[PDB]
């Protein structure tokens, strides 16, 4: 088999410390209990506020391939088993959150036990879960306060922003006025958002709500006032340290053209809070830049102790 200690030798390299990850990234000794077929609660990636009904289509070392219940193959995605947007069936009940129902029914429609009778499948077990609610809030972070944030899809933009969900230690930042797909789950230390007045303490310009009338003219504590709304509190925001992440040191990751596959892989360059992955063997167009606290990279060796096959560089 490919070896990663004959690889460091052939290429005089090193690989990433398991100190640079963060222990969910790196952890290799818990089991996946997940098995074909069992059903569970899920956020859509494409839509982090909403929640569906999901069926654990396939299996592979520590990470599972989830499926939309009565939609397209193509919307399947890929997570690890200690991902924190999963939940247990009944979880939104619990919380009070609301579900969407699978394609065919309508949300009154809805009870987990006759789909479960229905559809002769069994519910992921509780003690699957890392997230189910139990643990502490993030401190100084309630749904409904206000903030200033970074839209990670368009980074040139610092806008104003809300946290509309709190699940155990992470909230969810979403874009005032406009509808989830700008949003993103994050916890205090993301270096993605500030208190309000960042901005203008920064000298950076501040962009408002979507079609917010005179944008030009945008102030906060006018809008505090129309909406009611508080400020998260400046304490709460506890950015972390940039990381140590140095190019050349070489790592795992998984392959963002085809999420099955995770791939031998190198730090190509550095940011205070993000790496640029290249993979080992293929064109350096296929270089991208990734946080590095994203749950899909992890340190040399994770494949191998969690049963997941990885893909030598190419050639
Ligand atoms: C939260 N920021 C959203 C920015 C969307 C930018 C896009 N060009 C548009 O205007 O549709």
């Amino acid at each position: 088999s490919w070896s990663w200690e004959s690889y460091l030798e052939e290429q005089k390299a090193i690989t990433a410390p398991v100190s640079l990850f963060q222990d969910s990234q790196a952890v290799t000794h818990n089991k996946n209990g997940f098995k074909l077929g069992m059903k569970l609660e899920g956020i859509d990636p494409q839509h982090p506020s909403m929640y569906f009904i999901l069926t654990v289509a396939e299996v592979c070392g520590y990470r599972l391939r989830l499926h939309f219940d009565g939609y397209s193959e193509c919307h399947d995605f890929w997570v690890n088993a200690n991902s924190p947007d999963i939940h247990p069936a009944g979880w939104f009940e619990k919380t009070g959150h609301k579900l969407q129902p699978p394609k065919g029914y309508k949300e009154e429609e809805f009870s987990w036990s006759q789909y479960l009778r229905s559809t002769r499948a069994q519910a992921a077990p509780k003690h699957l879960f890392v997230s189910q609610s139990h643990s502490p809030p993030p401190l100084g972070f309630q749904v409904g306060m206000k903030l200033e944030a970074v839209d990670r899809m368009n980074p040139s933009l610092v806008c104003v922003a809300s946290v509309t969900d709190v699940v155990d230690s992470r909230f969810l930042v979403h874009f005032d006025n406009w509808d989830d797909t700008y949003d993103y789950w994050c916890d205090p230390s993301s270096p993605y958002i500030h208190p309000v007045g960042w901005c203008q303490k920064q000298g950076k310009p501040l962009t408002p709500p979507q079609d917010y009338p005179d944008p030009d003219n945008f102030c906060w504590e006018k809008y505090l006032e129309e909406t009611g709304a508080s400020a998260v509190p400046t304490w709460a925001f506890k950015v972390r340290p940039p990381h140590s992440f140095l190019v050349n040191m070489k790592l795992e990751a998984v392959d963002r053209r085809n999420p099955a596959l995770i791939r031998v892989a190198s730090v190509e360059d550095v940011e205070d809070h993000r790496i640029k992955i290249h993979f080992d063997g293929w064109s350096h167009g296929y270089d991208f830049w990734i946080d590095a606290d994203h749950p899909d990279i992890h340190p040399a060796g994770w494949c191998s102790k969690t049963g997941h096959p990885l893909q030598p560089p190419l050639g």
